[PDB]
């Protein structure tokens, strides 16, 4: 496996990704760092590291060999970590808003005692060391500035997509396929598919507009189809299997199951999704699956896997060039669950 | 006065920030824009502007009249305007961290009915608006990444000096003068101090190490001067000249005058002051007021006053060249209260 492979050298340098955000030229800043550290070490550990990794895997897989010297790589690192970086940004703080126990098997950061609502300020420190490990690592290389600004676009993206989740769940008239699409494209896709593949072009020499643009537009539909699935197996997935016991229906959220059922509900089923969607009990959360089940949504995803298949398959054969059609490919299979 | 000439035209500008930061080619992400609009409107309007206007003063004074074309003021207006942004950033969220509930003589945004924890994401967005901004007015100038970093840079010193403000406040032990003078130079006195100077700086071409370093010295040594003014008007300030009504003992500040109490209490004082410090009641707030003119505060303020006059103007005189002394000594004018 291409990301096993790459793996136990990319969690090495956590270790000098902290070193180096921590280490008192300035002594009484001493003790905000300290907290720094507690805060990269609680929320950027324990996780798959997927979109981290993948900066890595993409890198190796679009620069010549030639060009992999020990310092290349070491950048490639802190460009993943950085990503992972920004993802935890993301999560320390959506853990907050949702009012979240538990994450990554942990009580959420905020959660612990003596954090509370301090966990905001945290949160953007995690996105403030984005730019500081990229200044450390790159500011010498012609990406400099295309990896900042792809940083910055791709948090854009993301809260943008954010303050829809937000509008759309705080009623089941709002939960339409475009903006069900919509969120999962600026909220998710960017950050998760988008972004890492980008980076690695960029670190690459891969800066033209034309490249990026057919990148993107593989990686969003991949996107859209793994966050899709993960609507799906958060109900009928096996949790032994995929890790995950699904909340989605008591949480309320607008999944891709909530919307293909909507789509296909008459005036009385409607009424029963009403009644029954975003309750704790489970005598409830049974009656939405069970009304799922009636309307054989199962057999609505296997279909759309299969047309989903052959759609991006053909995307990756049209649109990969120059780039690699495994760089696509690997990253397909790794998310798979 | 050089600000109230500049005024009117910089706040006609947010009205063209707020265009442009909306205006629908993406029709879908609509309501989410429509969400910025509203934060933007409510946040980043009705202070006083002092920072941003200290951007277009600056700029004004710094760029030959030959090179203030309609555009560079465009892009003046604009860079001050993400001064603002960036003080809207911090002012949401430390709203909610503190538990506030006005501020600009209104509801704190996250207490307005159907915000609450979502101001977290509101927040990240104006924080998000300041690079947007940049992208779209000075992407083809030659101090744009300048201009990126020293906003990014000065968020981390923020954050950073917020991280020791919540550390420090959580016990009297902690209140050192050392460590009071750190929070002071972190939170507060690079982004309101330096920041705006070092923009138009930036803006005007002045992009040397040293004359950024002296620039520095003399604005990080005014920005501790004026938060510990701001210390001593909390309590002993006259609220209608003021515009402050003080609750700086009761809501448990390392102030400056906690601080010289500290340094000179005796042991019998330091309980009197461990027994009233960040209580409601008037009663013991009046307790530890009458222990600060006991032990002269005021005299040590206006000593402190005195002193300071005479090592800022020095400052100005030793490291302002090659600015002009009328940027520092036009921005000492207009925050002093
Ligand atoms: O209550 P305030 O606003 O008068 C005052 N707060 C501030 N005053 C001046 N500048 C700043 S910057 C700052 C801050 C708050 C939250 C953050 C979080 C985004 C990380 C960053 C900076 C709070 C603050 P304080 O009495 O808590 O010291
Ligand atoms: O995962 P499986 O083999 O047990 C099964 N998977 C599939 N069964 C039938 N057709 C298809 S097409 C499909 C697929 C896999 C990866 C992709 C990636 C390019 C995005 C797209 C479609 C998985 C699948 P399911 O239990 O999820 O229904
Ligand atoms: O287990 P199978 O083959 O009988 C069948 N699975 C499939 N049938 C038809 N086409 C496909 S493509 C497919 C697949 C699974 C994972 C991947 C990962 C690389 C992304 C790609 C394709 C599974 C599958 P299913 O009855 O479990 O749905
Ligand atoms: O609960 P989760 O984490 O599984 C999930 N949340 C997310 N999943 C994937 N990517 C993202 S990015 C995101 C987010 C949260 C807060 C922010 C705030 C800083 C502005 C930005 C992005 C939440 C989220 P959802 O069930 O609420 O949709
Ligand atoms: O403001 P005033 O005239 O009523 C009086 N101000 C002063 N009185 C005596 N000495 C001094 S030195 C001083 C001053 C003003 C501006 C500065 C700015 C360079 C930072 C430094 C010191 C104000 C002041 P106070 O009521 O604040 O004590
Ligand atoms: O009103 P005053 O002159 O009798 C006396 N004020 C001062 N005495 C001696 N030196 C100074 S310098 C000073 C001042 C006030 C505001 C400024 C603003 C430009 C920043 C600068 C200097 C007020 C003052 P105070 O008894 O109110 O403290």
């Amino acid at each position: 496996d291409v990301y096993a492979q790459e793996k136990q050298d990319f969690v090495q340098h956590f270790s000098q990704i902290v070193r180096v955000l921590t280490e008192m030229g300035h002594p009484e800043i001493g003790d905000a760092i300290a907290r720094l550290k507690e805060v990269l070490e609680y929320n950027a550990i324990g996780g798959k590291y997927n979109r981290g990794l993948t900066v890595v895997v993409a890198f190796r897989e679009l620069v010549e060999p030639r060009k992999q010297d020990a310092d290349s790589l070491q950048r490639a690192w802190t460009v993943g970590w950085c990503v992972e970086l920004l993802q935890a940004f993301f999560l320390v703080a959506d853990d907050i808003m949702d009012s979240s126990l538990t994450r990554r098997g942990q009580i959420c950061w905020y959660q612990k005692p003596g954090v509370g609502l301090d966990a905001i300020n945290d949160a953007n420190l995690l996105e403030a060391c984005i730019y500081r490990l990229l200044k450390l690592y790159c500011r010498e290389q012609p990406y400099y500035l295309n990896l900042i600004e792809l940083f910055l676009q791709s948090s854009y993206q993301t809260e943008i997509g954010q303050t829809l989740d937000l509008l759309t769940a705080p009623d089941l008239v709002r939960f339409t396929e475009k903006r069900y699409k919509s969120i999962v494209k600026y909220k998710t896709a960017f950050y998760s598919f988008y972004l890492p593949i980008a980076a690695a072009m960029y670190m690459a020499g891969i800066d033209g507009e034309k490249e990026h643009a057919n990148a993107k537009k593989i990686l969003l539909e991949m996107g859209e189809f793994f966050q899709i699935q993960d609507d799906y197996l958060d109900l009928f997935g096996d949790p032994s299997v995929t890790g995950k016991i699904g909340t989605d229906i008591q949480d309320n959220k607008c999944s891709w199951l909530v919307v293909q059922c909507l789509q296909r509900a008459t005036p009385e089923q409607y009424q029963i999704l009403k009644e029954n969607y975003g309750q704790k009990e489970a005598e409830k959360v049974a009656r939405v699956k069970a009304l799922y089940e009636e309307l054989d949504l199962p057999a609505v995803f296997l279909q759309y896997e299969e047309d989903s298949y052959s759609h991006i398959m053909a995307l990756i054969e049209q649109y990969a060039a120059p780039l690699p059609p495994a760089v696509f490919l690997g990253l397909a299979r790794k998310i798979y669950k």
